[PDB]
């Protein structure tokens, strides 16, 4: 029998910094949970009980603590392109190094109509992720993502003319409510190394401010035929706003909200252009998927 | 042996309902979570199997939707007061009902730098919710509550002068992070019925908006001795802004953020004045409660 | 403003200890999560800022392994009862303890048959729990209890002559799936203090026993007219078993299974008795609950 | 822009059938959550709002219920590769369909030393899951795994001889504790079609059991001297005694227990041979993965 594959690491590696600014006193928080995961020459640590090959897992949670107290942890992707990038420099033997970033929100509390210095609050539990690949020879990938974005439209979302068949019961509709978490993930072009993503530091967190509102804005305003339809539509619009961008994809599940036929009691119009009151359901739910790419 | 005490009903009743003003077209979102439970001269389903004196949970659930459609869903002490209110009334052998509604986030969307008609956005797990306890000849009391508001501050909070033995370890310190997930409560005085409910709907809505902002204002605000004072601080002030309230209670962890010593790597300086590299701590966590009431 | 009550500690400590026979060689290991929280002349910690009344919470956390390292864990009813004495006699002013512990499942694994001396196996989620309650001068209360064992009966489960009027469309039924999460609570006679504890330790272990037996057999061989009725036979049994208990409590959801009609379809026969294949409901759920006490 | 890649569909369909011996009077229930995604060419119901190409995912949801009332649904390799199976063969235009089945446990309880005939008990919370892909042309993939299998040893673990370099904090150990949730996953070598699924319809249960006892007993019964070497070992047995499979995958989490320091409390000895009580760690965790095949 032989190994095919093989990577090891630290997974649920919690990271907090705080940067102060001595001149106005403002203190700026950043946290994370990390994971990374190594591959190269370690085989025989699997077939031969040789544990020379390994780099400890602690060893790794301590290099994520030494990184994150020499570098910017921001944007999530140079820090992770730094982190990735230490290991396979480092270690002769170890060829990849597989890094994941979720960030946390800790948004600036405005008291009394104004920013304050150093209390912060979790607004929702929406997330900033990056994945990066750093293997040898080969340069770096970077995926980036938002996700457990919630959000709800209670009309302007249409779903009729789908295949009907002997399986099928589902009433056509030209109005009902759209909700979804989204996750979306930007692929960026292939970076040859880290002086290459040094030198688009700023486009990162320009293009998920950008992938963000562009989310934000159509889910609002196109008057949705389908969720196929609206997201592509989303897609496109990113692509069409950061060329460095290879794909996009989106993952978006559809919770449903069920009418209540009421008129069994006393006649209560509760469905169609009388419904008001609703069902939200937890399960199941439409799991809708694309990868958008150029042409 | 005998019936001591029993109560039954639904639980985790998931409701949403919408409100659309022809006028502007500008539609609104409510959804919630509700459970019911009952008392009453139900013994006998218990001890003789005599189901002729239950109200089956299915008809509760029913009770709640048709509830939701001929009445407002807000502020949620009106709507748990007339779903209690509803039961003791109706049946003659029910003499309490129980009404627990957690009310979840949407929050109108800007898009453009305006608000949305229809679209809303989860902003945080934060919720609103209320205790409603109807009971026969005793009147409405009625516990509000928020939860789930996570919050930290980067500096300003001290720990320091607590009592030293053998069991004790903790170093004193004038400088930590403090990092907490508010639940606070705030009980009413005894209402006689739904008219007395009635009379005071706009005192909810307003008070639930300043306990929250005494809440958040107080913890960026107080250079905290420990959670305890900054604590009574917080429901000192909501008890002097609404004379209906009769007690204050706040459940609070302490949400610990450890220094990581580095100095065995190079002599890294990363603890005291140098600290910028924390480490979360997922448990175990501080637990400090309070009720203050009135002199 | 005055404090009406206040009580501080430490929550979610995980504790392991391992038992090792230097003579069969066998290890037993004990797992739990344990909470610790105290009462007493502490309320000028949070009026006055004075920390001087605060055993710290990491202080209880370091008491809580010391106390584990030098007495037997086992049964959590005594553990419970060391650990709460151990702070209202260390302290003056500290005068109640409540200490809350949940066991969790590490079962000797077979290995060809036979139990193997140092490996364990997590058999479900289902926890053995305490609650104890040391009062100064009002000796200790326990309650003990059992939680998280799910169970299903796809048949011999009946509900019907419920009372039926304009809320109600449940449909009386003669054949059920019956499931639930059983929460069974039996409340001991107060203690005096740690001797009597002491005393009855043997019955600790054997009414836990004996109230997982009598709850399964029960529920498994009751031809149930209701959860109401079937809850009440539980109780019955388990104080009837056991003198030294006042009280027993259930509290168990009704997880619905529905039916499908599936007849639309080719005349598929699927509901009452050709029903074989249901939609379990994620929500909502019946709640009832009972305490049960001696006539 | 262009769809590169596209799929949608139904998740979270929760399913229970129950099987009924009208002889023995025995009956068997089988409960599982289903996932279908399929693929084909619809891309236009992205690009151009066509609707037309589309099978409701409320029917996808339907199919899954008639699927199981006229199939059996163990083993769940079979009934996956059916359900994938109908797609494409009613379908046109689908050309790949994806299923994902979850079992979960309801085991027959024992009463009074036997088996019960309709009454069970969810024992743990570990899964029996399957993936299938079924594509047009390509035959059927199936992988097979067990996942949420807790174990834990408390002694015979060993982790010494890893690198030491200026990152490392570690120290050696010949005797630690070692606790994993186990997923594993097998690999079948591609089917045709249906029929030779069919053919092979008894291996599939026997290989869980089988992958099951190798990961328990080799887990029980190695000295590991490592995570690695141990997984090695299990998917080694695993692939020589079931010729249909291809490829064998762990990935093994290492939760971490660590000793307790107690020296500073009266000389306590809790460390090295002395360790008695331990504090797990909810976070972070090694995490190890490892894809075995044929040499
Ligand atoms: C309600 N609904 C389905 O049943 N399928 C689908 C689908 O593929 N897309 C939708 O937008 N909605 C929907
Ligand atoms: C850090 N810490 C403890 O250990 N105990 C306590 C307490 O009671 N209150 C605090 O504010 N912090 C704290
Ligand atoms: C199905 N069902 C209800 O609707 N109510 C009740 C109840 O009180 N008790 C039951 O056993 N079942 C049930
Ligand atoms: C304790 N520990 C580490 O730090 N790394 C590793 C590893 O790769 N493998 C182990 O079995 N244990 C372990």
């Amino acid at each position: 029998s032989a190994v095919k594959a093989a990577r090891y690491g630290k997974d649920n590696v919690r990271v907090y910094k705080v940067h102060k600014d001595e001149k106005t006193g403002v203190q700026t928080v950043y946290e994370m949970t990390v994971c990374v995961l190594l591959e190269g020459e370690i085989e025989t640590s699997y077939t031969k009980a040789d544990n020379s090959v390994i780099v400890a897992t602690d060893s790794i949670k301590n290099t994520i603590y030494i990184t994150a107290k020499q570098n910017p942890v921001t944007p999530p992707e140079l820090f992770g392109s730094i982190l990735g990038t230490h290991f396979i420099e480092k270690y002769n033997h170890i060829h990849a190094a597989h890094v994941n970033i979720v960030c946390h929100r800790w948004t600036r509390m405005d008291i009394d109509g104004k920013p304050h210095p150093h209390s912060f609050i979790r607004d929702s539990e929406e997330k900033r992720n990056v994945q990066v690949d750093v293997v040898e020879g080969k340069g770096i990938d970077i995926k980036s993502s938002l996700s457990g974005l919630t959000v709800l439209k209670s009309t302007n979302s249409q779903f009729w003319g789908f295949l009907r068949d002997e399986y099928t019961t589902l009433k056509e509709t030209w109005d009902r409510i759209l909700s979804t978490d989204v996750d979306a993930t930007w692929q960026w072009k292939n970076f040859s190394g880290l002086q290459e993503v040094r030198s688009h530091v700023p486009k990162f967190d320009a293009t998920w401010a950008t992938a963000r509102e562009v989310t934000l804005k159509t889910f609002a305003e196109d008057n949705s035929a389908s969720v196929q339809a609206t997201m592509y539509k989303m897609a496109e619009q990113i692509l069409a706003r950061q060329q460095l961008i290879e794909t996009v994809e989106y993952s978006l599940p559809n919770k449903h909200y069920f009418e209540i036929d009421l008129s069994w009691h006393k006649g209560l119009q509760n469905t169609g252009k009388n419904a008001e009151v609703f069902a939200p359901q937890s399960d199941p739910n439409g799991l809708i998927k694309c990868t958008v790419g150029r042409s």
